[PDB]
């Protein structure tokens, strides 16, 4: 559970609370937060950012094509590093519990082979997966296979119209923030992802870009002309990433070593010291919680009108006076909690 | 430039102008900065293509290679000559901005070259766009359908080899070169596949499964390439120093080491050198069929014999010429 972020203390103690305050005066929940979907090129790194942004390894990553069906993670909020508070269980596996997340990417890659072959075939078919934590929001990320051009292996001609429609299927709802991202050692106007987000979101009102492997940039260039917005502007702007290598990957780093080093990266060059704060995972995880915020807190005023018009009736309606009298009393703390 | 083992390989330009005692144009294709410019230049052998990252090349150069015994000649600055490719470079960055602008506009109306060498041969050459995805600055919402149509004007006609280029730090099934290169030429028999930016891949990665066939296959291959990163660019690294460097990135690295005679733009320029003397001899079923013919009708005539004087004459030099002709053939 990583502060500052979409697993932030703060942030799950507040929707509990919301909650609990709805729950108590009659009122419906109004919190409708979106889920976070990854799309990008083939082998940009989406597995890496989104896996990063959970905190626990247990997606498959690696060359080639290695996500081929979507992975629709439910994190799942649970009152009470394989710890017993928290696991993950499969939908076509009802009744078992994983407490071991590296036994979740077992599962992932053996479901998926099991489906598609070992082949680099594809599937729409959603791999359903509930993740319980009592660190953790009522949220839900995807993962998706990247877009690509020339079909390989059992792949069909039309290969790159399934997978855009399947990316599309699950980024066109408008309560749907677009994490679309796009390798740094690559021009920004060949990124599959912008086009994609700005062919669903043209104004750009929930498109984060993400930058990755800027640590694989020919010597020499950098991203700055891009986070100031000078090439291909974004309203929510853009991060840079630095995930695990090929060669971190075959090694099973593990994810800390791996943010030590993104951090030493963006600490270390010229052009990102000055703006260090504004890089890495932890900003990505920033702006994500921050637009989670915005989302809770635009639904403060509906709420406080139905509250206001809720008293206002009980008062001039005054066993039934007692819990009417609580439930006024309530009525008043539930106010209070809005306002704080 | 006249270098040998290439497209100016002295013998072959010795061969073609025996025989005259319609080659194909090369068209490179791929993403934006994968690195087309720099694979011509180098296959030509000489500075004067405009590089960089971003979008640079914003209008079809097509160069015209000519022989000429004893510069260049742009098409909108009539009889003006460049011995100074410096200043041909500068004058192609001069003639895009003309017309599009510096706000990365691009058009299909092309900017005509002529380089006139005794060591070149009557080639044509063209430099490309590169495909993109999102427009920028100036671009319609179509950029991505225009580029790709000013592409398949080039690539279309059967006469073309098509140099796929595509950046080796992307994975391969992201090609836009090969999607375009299989869209017109299916069956790959004039689709070179050239994997650029090798110096700049993931530690533990490499091209050796797509060199082998293993992913994407290409009837005439793959052929790896380092070309000048954008350090270089800045400090105008020249032409010998960057191929020394290439030569020795393919001599060190463990993956290339066994096969480094396949790697590098100079067995791209013999692949392309070899295709070019197949196309060479491809012609010659013809020649040999038309001159047989006509030594055959001049013999019977001249069997036969003042007008009769000045015909026998005319005779015996057409038997003469097809015959020394017929022999520079063998
Ligand atoms: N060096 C480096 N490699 C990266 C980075 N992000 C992704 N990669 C590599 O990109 C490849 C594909 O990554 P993955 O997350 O599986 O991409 P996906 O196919 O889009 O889900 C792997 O070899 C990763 O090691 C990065 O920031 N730096
Ligand atoms: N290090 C390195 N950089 C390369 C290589 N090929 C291309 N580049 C860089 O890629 C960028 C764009 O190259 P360019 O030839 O102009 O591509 P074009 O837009 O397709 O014509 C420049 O910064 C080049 O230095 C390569 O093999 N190695
Ligand atoms: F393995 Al991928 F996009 F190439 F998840
Ligand atoms: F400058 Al380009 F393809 F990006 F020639
Ligand atoms: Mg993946
Ligand atoms: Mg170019
Ligand atoms: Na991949
Ligand atoms: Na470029």
């Amino acid at each position: 559970a990583q502060p500052g972020g979409i697993s932030d203390p703060n942030l799950i103690k507040l929707v509990n609370k919301l909650q609990d305050v709805f729950t108590t005066v009659g009122v419906n929940n109004p919190i409708d937060l979106p889920q976070i979907v990854v799309v990008g090129s083939q082998s940009s790194g989406k597995s890496s950012v989104l896996e990063n942004i959970v905190g626990r390894d247990f997606l498959p990553r690696g060359q080639g094509i290695v996500t081929r069906r979507p992975l629709v993670l439910q994190l799942i909020n649970r009152q009470s590093a394989a710890n017993l508070d928290e696991w993950g269980e499969f939908l076509h596996l009802p009744g078992q519990k994983f407490y071991d997340f590296n036994k979740i990417r077992d599962e992932i890659n053996r479901e998926t082979e099991a489906k598609v072959g070992r082949n680099a075939g594809i599937s729409p078919a959603p791999i359903n997966l509930r993740i319980y934590s009592p660190h953790v929001l009522n949220l839900t990320l995807v993962d998706l296979p990247g877009l690509t051009r020339v079909p390989v292996g059992d792949q069909p001609r039309d290969i790159e119209r399934q997978i855009r429609d399947m990316i599309l299927k699950y980024i066109q709802k408008p309560n749907a923030i677009i994490l679309a991202v796009t390798a740094a050692n690559v021009d920004l106007a060949n990124s599959d992802g912008l086009k994609l987000a700005r062919e669903v979101d043209p104004e750009g009102q929930r498109t984060i870009g993400v930058l990755t492997k800027v640590d694989l940039m020919d010597e020499g260039t950098d991203v700055v002309d891009i986070l100031a917005g000078r090439i291909i502007p974004l309203r929510l702007g853009y991060v840079p990433v630095v995930n695990r290598g090929q060669r971190d990957i075959d090694n099973k780093k593990p994810i800390t070593a791996a943010l030590e080093a993104e951090k030493a990266f963006f600490e270390n060059h010229k052009a990102y010291r000055n703006k260090s704060a504004y890089c890495g995972t932890p900003y990505l995880a920033r702006k994500l919680n921050l637009i989670l915020m915005m989302h809770i807190k635009q639904t403060l005023p509906d709420i406080k009108q139905r509250i206001s018009s809720s008293l206002q009736k009980y008062q001039q309606e005054l066993r039934r006076r007692k819990e009417c009298q609580q439930m006024v009393e309530s009525l008043q703390r539930a106010a209070e909690i809005v306002s704080q």
